[PDB]
């Protein structure tokens, strides 16, 4: 067991503002905006047995893709929260990964996306102080 909660932000502003929503929830955000830092901290994330709450934030959508690859070979539990201006991009990019049975969320609202966060960290609670089963 370890969940990463995915979020893809278009936006700085909603990494810092996460960043605290968070804070007090007790998940560790992890910002990857390089191919080096993603390929380094990720095989950490295998490589470290410990059931951890992590949160990975993603501004770039080709790091997200190549993170939720990596997560699939090792099944940890993921929601994912997108937010692109562009919704040829959003909701293209959402559903290749909502057809692999992700919990994927849309947003482009900026306090809206950070409330998404809250179910997700609730919902990831759920699995991390065992309830039981759903």
């Amino acid at each position: 067991m370890k969940i990463l909660i995915l979020i893809n932000t278009n936006n700085d502003e909603l990494i810092k503002k996460i960043k605290k929503e968070v804070e007090n929830q007790g998940y560790q955000v992890r910002d990857v905006n390089d191919s080096d830092e993603l390929k380094k901290e990720m095989k950490k994330l295998a490589e470290e047995k410990n059931f951890e709450k992590i949160l990975i934030i993603s501004n770039d959508k080709q790091l997200l893709k190549e993170m939720l690859e990596l997560i699939s070979k090792l099944g940890y539990k993921v929601f994912l929260l997108l937010q692109d201006q562009d919704e040829n991009e959003l909701e293209e990019f959402k559903r290749k990964i909502e057809s692999q049975g992700y919990e994927v969320r849309k947003v482009t609202d900026d306090e809206e996306a950070l409330k998404i966060v809250r179910e997700f960290m609730q919902k990831a609670g759920s699995l991390e102080h065992h309830h039981h089963h759903h």
